[PDB]
């Protein structure tokens, strides 16, 4: 019953990216018995603490857990220090438990899709980096990224290829290919097509069979 | 011959959505016989000049007019001024010139469809409005609109409906579906689903036959 109850985490504290993220971080570790229990406060953390800033958030979410944590706490904190600390790669820091890979991806998974393709450009607006036709051409120049659609062959479609979880990845596989048909239907809007999509960009963004022949 | 010539417009002055929406621009006015001379200076300086500023837009443009369009103004100079002057509904600027409605439509195209997806963000980006799940909910509350998902059903998704030129509505209409199967898209990934598409949200924000049966 302490499965359900601590959702007064955060719910008593002081945001809905978490609240995701369990959700679709309970589905990559589904009758698999690893732990799911510090995976929760794994993902209910790691942004607390807002490429120095991950190895502080679970230097920072250690003491703060020292407080509702108090409960139960037990081997299961050194755990929630890895994962929440072992998220983003901003910080390089690789994951070793299973716990702190399934979290790894599920708030990976949170960079591609719809709400992916919404957060490249919110992000992009604050940061105002524009990217409009200055990047199209760049089939012969080249990406200075972060030009926001460039952010998008630079990292975004190139996270599901090192996604680390067995399900995970077929999964950020499917998100990150829905980001290429964005791409395909930018492209011919962007040459003035107004209607289809170009079946160019989709044969070379993003590998085939995810929708095909076989020779 | 001063057809392409005075692509030197803009090509020396001192910005790229124009190039675009010339060119499909030039596509609803294809072989119509109504005036694409003016509506090109029509669609390359509506903003030159930033509820109040698309009245100024031709206030503005007619003066800096008299400058380059100094070698050919005749009476396409007075159309220039209600092109110009009529394309945002920020002013409500009624177009009667068939000339002043291929820009209002060329460039309300561009709020519609992957560009559209784009700015809808970017620009939410800046004004940093967010667009989370604040906003699903709200199939039972009230829109805020700039949530930037809001602003998706509040302009963008009724700017087909108010389309005035003939083949520009169904092509407004087509774009305006692209947006639907994102916020399709958006919705599954929402509620956890990181695959499909709410097919429930195709089915209440875009107009069955663009994609379909019959009884
Ligand atoms: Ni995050
Ligand atoms: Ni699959
Ligand atoms: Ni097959
Ligand atoms: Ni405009
Ligand atoms: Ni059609
Ligand atoms: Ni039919």
């Amino acid at each position: 019953q302490h499965w359900q109850a601590q959702f007064e985490n955060w719910l008593k504290n002081h945001v809905c990216h978490f609240r995701r993220v369990w959700a679709t971080a309970q589905k990559l570790a589904a009758d698999d018995d690893v732990d799911m229990l510090v995976i929760l406060t794994a993902c209910y953390f790691h942004d607390i603490v807002s490429q120095r800033s991950s190895i502080l958030a679970a230097e920072e979410t250690r003491r703060l857990l020292r407080e509702e944590f108090e409960q139960f706490p037990a081997e299961k904190i050194e755990a929630v220090c890895h994962a929440i600390a072992a998220h983003s790669f901003s910080a390089q820091i690789a994951p070793l438990t299973t716990e702190a890979k399934i979290v790894q991806d599920a708030d990976r998974l949170e960079a591609l899709g719809a709400i992916g393709l919404a957060r490249v450009f919110a992000v992009s607006g604050a940061l105002g980096v524009a990217l409009f036709d200055g990047e199209d051409p760049f089939a012969q120049h080249r990406p200075l990224d972060d030009y926001a659609l460039d952010h998008f062959q630079t990292k975004l479609l190139k996270l599901p290829q090192t996604m680390q979880t067995a399900r995970g990845k077929q999964l950020a596989q499917h998100n990150a290919h829905f980001l290429v048909e964005f791409m395909a239907k930018l492209s011919a809007e962007l040459a003035g097509e107004n209607e289809g999509v170009d079946h160019k960009v989709i044969d070379a963004f993003s590998s085939a069979g995810l929708e095909h022949h076989h020779h």
